[PDB]
């Protein structure tokens, strides 16, 4: 299919802005915010047929999701929320919506130049996380 070719690979976090405020808006507690905010994760994206896998590896937590676009799944997030997730491709952007406890957050992953830019939005608060090839 080649749907996500330009996302595939191993990516390393190189910059972050407003992530603590995003985590506050999500409801993450103090200690997790502090430890999670230090992490410099590897994001590893691969595709096999229709199944996309995204791994996040860091000193804080190692997470993994596998999914088919448009098909809801269960996710336990790094901060231990139990959420219902749906990921779609919209105009070349991977759009990941998480629902839990009547709340919602959206994580967008986009290729921009040689970077993979991750925008995390909770209500009025956005955090931008910039990844480069590992
Ligand atoms: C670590 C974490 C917590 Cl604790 C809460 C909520 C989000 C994260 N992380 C992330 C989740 C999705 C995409 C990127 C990141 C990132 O760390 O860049």
């Amino acid at each position: 299919s080649h749907m996500c070719d330009a996302f595939v690979g191993t990516w390393k976090l190189v910059s972050s802005e407003n992530f603590d405020d995003y985590m506050k808006e999500v409801g993450v507690g103090f200690a997790t915010r502090k430890v999670a905010g230090m992490a410099k994760p590897n994001m590893i994206i691969s595709v096999n047929g229709d199944v996309i896998t995204i791994k996040s590896e860091s000193t804080f937590k190692n997470t993994e999701i596998s999914f088919i676009l448009g098909q809801e799944f269960d996710e336990v997030t790094a901060d231990d929320r139990k959420v219902k997730s749906t990921i779609t491709l919209d105009g070349g952007v991977l759009v990941h919506v998480q629902k839990w406890d009547g709340k919602s957050t959206t994580i967008k992953r986009k290729r921009e130049d040689d970077k993979l830019v991750v925008e995390c939005v909770m209500k009025g608060v956005t955090s931008t996380r910039v990844y480069e090839r590992a």
